This record gives C-alpha cells, structure tokens and sequence, in this order.
C-alpha cells in the first residue's frame, strides 16, 4: 500500500506531427473497417480532458506523488462530464462497431455516459457502484460511494436479503473481479483488433490484455501521448490526444458524436443501429 511498486511515471510525452497523425487516424479507419470484432481498452488518459489526473502522466495522482506534489482536480466525481472520447465509444457500440470495451477506470464515466454495463468490463472497479456481499447485487448510485478497498458502504441490500453494502474499489493486493476479468479475456482473445486509449499499460492482468488480441493473428493498436509497456508489439501506435483522434477517427468512419442527456445507467445493450456502408479499400 505505502510500499505498492506504482511503475514508470512522469515518462516523456511523444507528439505524432498533424501530417503523421492524420496518416495514422486514417491507417486506424481502414483497420476498424476490416475487422469482424473490435475490443477497446481504456485507462485514465481518456478522462483527463474531463478535470480527472491520470495516475504516471506528468501532472499524474503517482507522478505528483514522487515529487512530494498533489495532484489536480478541476472537477469532482460526481460532475465530471464523460469526454467525446467516451461519447465516440458510445456510439461505436451503438452501431455494431465496438464488440467490447475493457477499462480500468475506477471514475464511473462509462457507466454514466450511458454505456451498456453487458459490453463493459471495469477491471478496478467503479467508484458510483455498492455491491452486497451475500446476493452480489451491484447499485449504481449517483454519488460516489464513501469507501475503497471493498470495504462496508453502511447501508444493507433491499432485494426484494439486507446484505452489507460493500465498494467495488480494489486494493493493491485484491484479485480483479473473476466476472469481469473472464467476459475481458474472452473479448480479447477472440478480437481481430484491440485499441488502447490512454492506459500506459504497467498493470497486471489489465495491462496484458490487449496482448492477448495478437495471438492468432489480431491486430493491435495504442493510443497514448507517453510510451506504454507494449509499444513494441502495436501494429500502430498514435501520440496525440484521444478526443482528437476518436474525433478525426468517427469523421472517417461517417459517425455523430451523441448528446449527453446526463448521467444515466444501461443495463444491457439496445438492438444496433444503422451504420454507413464500408469503402471500397484494397
Ligand atoms: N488526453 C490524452 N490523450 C492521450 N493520452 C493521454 C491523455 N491524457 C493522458 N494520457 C495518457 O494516458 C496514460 C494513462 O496511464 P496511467 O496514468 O498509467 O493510467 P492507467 O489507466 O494505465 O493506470 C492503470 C491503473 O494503474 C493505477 O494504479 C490505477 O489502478 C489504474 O486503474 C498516460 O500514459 C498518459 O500519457
Ligand atoms: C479513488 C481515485 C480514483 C481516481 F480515478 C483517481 Br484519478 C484518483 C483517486 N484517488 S486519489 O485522490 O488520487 C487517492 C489515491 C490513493 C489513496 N490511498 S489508498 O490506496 O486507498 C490506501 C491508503 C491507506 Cl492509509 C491504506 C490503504 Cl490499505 C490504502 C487515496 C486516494 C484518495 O482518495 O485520497
Ligand atoms: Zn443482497
């Protein structure tokens, strides 16, 4: 806890000049457009254009730490708005591009932006969500919930059973939910491409993932303004600032970026939209 190894922070940002970086976005539209099943995975990096630090960015939670500094909130939790990122992944899912979307977001913006909680993995748990220890039913609530490390919430189950509430915030030394880890790893070994947004990728199993997509043949592709543990195995790798990628990325791909009507909770994916016809790309 006090001795818990937080990895490589505060490493260089890497900026793709807007020439490279309009190639790569573009190279990016062609791989979503082939392939049969695309996973996303997301960290931290998406939700700092939101007022929420990431953990080993230059102005990171760890990164500040290491220096004696604090990190910075220009929000709370509870009024953060989900990014055009998370909009985009929204929509992606909506028509039938995103299959899965793995995060290791703690900041509950998925949920919120109105993602369907059937295609979503959060592999470190959600800082709105209550879970009771005898029947397991998991409360979606509109504020945060006081505690981390799975600990008593103080307030008890009311399936139609009084279980102590308990977070779903791991500790250091917790093992990831056996749920959501196993639907992540299913969705990633059987994708054909796997898209990092924002994760530097130092954690265990999380982390690996992605990885997992490349054996028998999937692509890899990492979003990311610093290196990440697995540069070198990316069949792409983009430096630039997500919300701008993702919004080159759904002009390419002939899609609206969808309102936000507020913080709403989706328990299972809707019948998917239509989606523009491909283009012609060989
Ligand atoms: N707007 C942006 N666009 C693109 N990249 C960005 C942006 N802002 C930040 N980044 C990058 O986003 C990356 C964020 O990486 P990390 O900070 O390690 O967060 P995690 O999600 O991988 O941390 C995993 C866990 O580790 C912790 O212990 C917690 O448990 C987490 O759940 C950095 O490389 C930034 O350069
Ligand atoms: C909870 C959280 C979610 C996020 F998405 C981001 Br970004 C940041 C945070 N929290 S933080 O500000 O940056 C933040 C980070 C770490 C901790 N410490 S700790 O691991 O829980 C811990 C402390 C002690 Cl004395 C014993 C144990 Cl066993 C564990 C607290 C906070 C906080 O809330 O004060
Ligand atoms: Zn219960």
């Amino acid at each position: 806890p006090f001795t818990a190894d937080k990895g490589k922070c505060g490493l260089p940002e890497i900026f793709d000049p807007p020439e490279e970086l309009e190639r790569k976005v573009w190279e990016l539209a062609r791989l979503v457009w082939q392939s049969s099943s695309v996973v996303f995975h997301t960290g931290a990096g998406i939700s700092t254009a939101s007022g929420i630090p990431d953990f080993r960015g230059p102005h990171g939670v760890w990164t500040m730490e290491e220096r004696g500094l604090a990190p910075k909130f220009d929000t709370t939790f509870e009024s953060a708005r989900p990014t055009q990122t998370h909009m985009a992944l929204v929509q992606l899912e909506r028509v039938g591009l995103l299959r899965f979307l793995v995060s290791q977001n703690v900041d509950g913006l998925h949920v919120r932006s109105g993602f369907p909680r059937d295609k979503l993995a959060e592999l470190h748990g959600n800082m709105f969500v209550e879970e009771c220890a005898k029947c397991k039913t998991q409360y979606v609530r509109d504020t945060v919930v006081g505690t981390m490390g799975l600990k008593a919430t103080g307030r008890l189950c009311t399936v139609a059973c009084r279980g102590e509430l308990r977070d779903t915030i791991l500790d250091w030394e917790d093992s990831l939910p056996d749920r959501d880890l196993a639907l992540a790893d299913e969705a990633s070994r059987n994708a054909d491409l796997s898209i990092t947004l924002g994760t530097s990728l130092q954690i265990r199993p999380s982390g690996n993932l992605p990885l997992a997509t490349k054996r028998r043949g999937g692509r890899l592709v990492i979003v990311n303004l610093q290196p990440t543990k697995h540069d070198r195995h990316a069949d792409l790798r983009i430096h630039g600032y997500v919300d701008e990628v993702m919004t080159r990325l759904m002009k390419h791909l002939g899609l609206e970026i969808p309102a936000w009507d507020g913080p709403r909770v989706l328990e299972r994916a809707l019948p998917p939209l239509p989606r523009p016809p491909t283009p012609k790309l060989e």
